[PDB]
């Protein structure tokens, strides 16, 4: 896979934001993970980390996977990157997301999220507490 330059609008939610992506405003959301709402437990936290991380990077990069890039509703699907670190990895390490949505073909960071959702899990971290 390879990144490319993201241009965002804004945070939405834990696992959503909206991009403009070749001059179309767009609603992404994020592969392999799923937040809580926002109005649910965590779901807070994790809008709030999702929208710090994209606001703070000074570079933020989107990876497509291999298979569909957009879903069924029309949203662009990806990997998003804020200053070489990836958002959905840092999503699922802090416990405010489970790997979730994992569909043959647009699966190459399973194993990595799986990782790290292993790791929140011994520590009883969040979601997992
Ligand atoms: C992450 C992801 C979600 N989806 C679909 C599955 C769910 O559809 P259904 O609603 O038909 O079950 C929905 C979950 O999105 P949200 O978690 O944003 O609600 O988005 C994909 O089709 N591909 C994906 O990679
Ligand atoms: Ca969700």
């Amino acid at each position: 896979l390879h990144k490319e330059p993201a241009t965002l609008i804004k945070a939405i939610d834990g696992d959503t934001v909206k991009k403009m992506y070749k001059g179309q405003p767009m609603t992404f959301r994020l592969l392999l993970v799923d937040t809580p709402e926002f109005n649910e437990k965590y779901g807070p936290e994790a809008s709030a980390f999702t929208k710090k991380m994209v606001e703070n990077a000074k570079k933020i990069e989107v990876e497509f996977d291999k298979g569909q890039r957009t879903d069924k509703y029309g949203r662009g699907l990806a990997y998003f990157y804020a200053d070489g670190k990836m958002v959905n990895e840092a999503l699922v390490r802090q416990g405010l997301a489970k790997v979730a949505y994992v569909y043959k073909g647009n699966n190459t960071h399973e194993q990595l999220l799986r990782k790290a959702e292993a790791q929140a899990k011994k520590e009883k971290l969040n979601i997992w507490s």
